[PDB]
């Protein structure tokens, strides 16, 4: 597998958002400013609760296929590969990793099949137009701890894309969770969500490397990245840690990141995370304590290190 220079788009999408002038002049800006070749495109259905049985692929929160299918296309026509990474996210807020049902079928509860039935019936759909479209990878899941034990489903789940799609296919375990999964043999690529403290990757990539070697298979970060906020840098994932305003940290963090990834022959690349669809004016850069990087200083740390890939 080629370096993966990639950056995620479109996590901040609602139905019609494709259709805009606005939001192909953003992944013009997110090319033009980080040298990414492929783009992640990072959707997410809806269920009610971590503990409800339906997927809702059709409402408002998602972009139609058609729109879909126009962003692809133009993200190849300027160059770009594609990953397509359709998720789940809970109408309460509760996050995905949290989805879980009873060991046991109990009379009149959710089940696991119940939840997997629409799940997998929406991996389909978009496995299917991942194969339409030509896209180079697809992610079948995002950080579902508590779901990773159910190896035979997603086995089975993994089994049904197979059949719909024939690219790479991938699934995104949380930080520290690499070896939580245990259906890496059906898979292609190996892949988490790298969000480890600025002061710990040594032993981080440590662990890592060594599950990664009891595969044959090639891994990324296929999520990473950090808000440009005071104290992000110890805690990147934490999209809702309070903390002042801080460009350098995130410049910081990023450089520390590839300083210590470059040496890991393994490490096969990135994700960032994120770059939205309908993006800050420059103007906005200094005071967003987002994990954009469009206008602050980590952006050409990026660029200058995927381009010296
Ligand atoms: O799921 C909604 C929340 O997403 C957050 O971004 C997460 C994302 O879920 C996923 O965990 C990814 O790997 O990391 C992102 C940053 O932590 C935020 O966009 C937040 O606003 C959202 O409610």
């Amino acid at each position: 597998m080629e370096f993966i220079k990639g950056f995620t788009f479109g996590w901040d999408s609602q139905k019609g958002y494709f259709k805009t002038e606005r939001a192909k002049e953003s992944l013009r800006l997110m090319q033009e400013r980080t040298a990414s070749e492929y783009v992640i495109v990072a959707l997410a259905a809806l269920q009610d609760t971590a503990h409800s049985t339906e997927v809702d692929f059709q409402g408002s929160h998602m972009v139609d296929d058609d729109e879909l299918i126009e962003l692809i296309d133009y993200a190849k026509s300027l160059g770009l590969k594609v990953i397509l990474k359709p998720t789940v996210n809970c109408r309460n807020g509760t996050w995905r990793a949290h989805i879980n049902f009873f060991d046991m079928d109990i009379p009149g509860e959710p089940t696991w099949d119940e939840w997997f039935e629409s799940y997998i019936n929406y991996q389909k759909h978009y496995a299917k137009i991942a194969e339409k479209t030509n896209c180079e990878m697809f992610v079948v899941g995002c950080e579902m701890v508590q779901a990773e034990r159910r190896e035979d489903k997603w086995r089975e789940l993994i089994a049904e894309v197979r059949k719909d799609y024939r690219g790479l296919v991938t699934y995104n375990t949380d930080k520290y969770q690499e070896d939580n999964v245990k259906f890496w043999d059906a898979l292609d690529v190996i892949s988490s969500s790298g969000y480890y403290p600025i002061n710990d990757w040594d032993r981080q990539l440590d662990r890592i490397e060594a599950v990664v070697k009891q595969y044959d298979k090639p891994f990324f970060f296929v999520a990473a990245g950090c808000p440009s906020r005071s104290g992000s840098a110890l805690l990147p994932n934490k999209w809702d840690l309070e903390g002042a305003i801080n460009l350098q940290e995130q410049a910081d963090y990023y450089q520390v990141m590839f300083e210590k990834t470059a040496s890991r022959s393994w490490v096969g690349g990135f994700g960032l995370w994120d770059w939205q669809t309908y993006l800050y004016d420059e103007k906005d850069a200094t005071k967003n304590d987002d994990y954009g990087v469009f206008g602050k200083p980590a952006e050409r740390v990026i660029k200058a290190y995927y381009q010296s890939r």
